């Protein structure tokens, strides 16, 4: 039947569709299934997105989209040399690319407190400027990660774009146009779109 | 089909472990480079034909999915063994990450009992989590898997450490894999290259 994700009812981004059910939403949304949706509020780490379609219940937005992705057309690559380098952009956009984000956008965000601030907001930096200069060198000219638009580039655009409240990606043209050209496509303004539609709901 | 070529450092628990397991895991003999000096300058690479893979959670998964006995053959098993995977590389992984690189690379940083009782707390959560999951299961789900792989690579950088001694189930769980042929004959041909140098 139809499949069936949780979010929550009030998003501690604040409708900007920066949590971890936005990946879910926008791949549903390419690849143009219908889909119910539950809010919640307070799975072995209790997180969202859960996903269910019958008595298959799946957690991870890696794992989820990669369920989406396998089961239907348009996000992977027929040809497996092609299909299995886009499993290893997957991987890469969640395991190498989003904890260096995360590091240092909880300093940079949050811990303004703290007594040495300033010193470990430089170190996150570092590594995280190293790691997108990397990505950028790699990108160059290209419009996607490797071909055709693929659910690693869902995956890789919507950890870039919790990069977006730094400023960080203004000095990385390709990268930073690279996140528009995910963005200006319809299947993402639908997901957007919903996502803002549970925001003003509550 | 050709024997795949993997790519080490000498200079080492190291990303290549998991791959390694894999290998044997499954039986595929295979070839290593060695270097000093992968968009992300990583070990491991794996070539095989016009194949270049990158990312040890994409390697793991290429070896488990075009051989047998690492990926259950029913599909809402298989979605669920991927998941786990996923979770054992960014949920469990970098709180791992992030204590060990406190409790052993910024010692002499002035902000040491600040940051690594912060890293415990967080760390401490993703364990109990596990634990409770885990229970009193043999491994992550059902059979052996390429999750358990992963995980259990990932859980055995804190041994150094002794914090998995207070979670009985876990630290068991690792033993378990540990205890697997397979394992001890990707140890020794790890161990084999450490030798060389």
């Amino acid at each position: 039947p139809n499949p069936t994700i949780t979010v929550f009812e009030r998003s501690p981004d604040g409708g900007r569709g920066l949590a971890r059910d936005m990946p879910v939403r926008w791949a549903l949304e390419e690849v143009g299934q219908p889909y119910h949706v539950r809010r919640l509020s307070f799975q072995p780490f209790g997180q969202i997105p859960s996903y269910e379609q019958g008595d298959l219940i799946l957690f991870e937005s890696g794992a989820i989209v990669m369920h989406i992705a396998q089961h239907h057309s348009g996000l992977l690559p027929e040809d497996q040399l092609r299909r299995a380098r886009t499993v290893a952009w997957m991987f890469a956009a969640l395991n190498t690319i989003e904890p260096s984000i995360l590091n240092f956008t909880t300093v940079w965000l949050f811990e303004r407190n703290e007594p040495w601030h300033e010193a470990r907001l430089a170190r996150t930096k570092e590594q995280l400027l190293k790691r997108l200069d990397e990505l950028s060198a790699w990108l160059g000219d290209r419009e996607w990660l490797e071909g055709s638009f693929s659910a690693a580039d869902i995956l890789m655009i919507c950890v870039l774009r919790r990069l977006e409240s730094s400023g960080i990606l203004k000095d990385y043209g390709n990268l930073l146009a690279y996140v528009e050209r995910g963005k200006a496509r319809p299947a993402f303004k639908r997901a957007f779109d919903a996502q803002l539609a549970v925001f003003t709901a509550a």
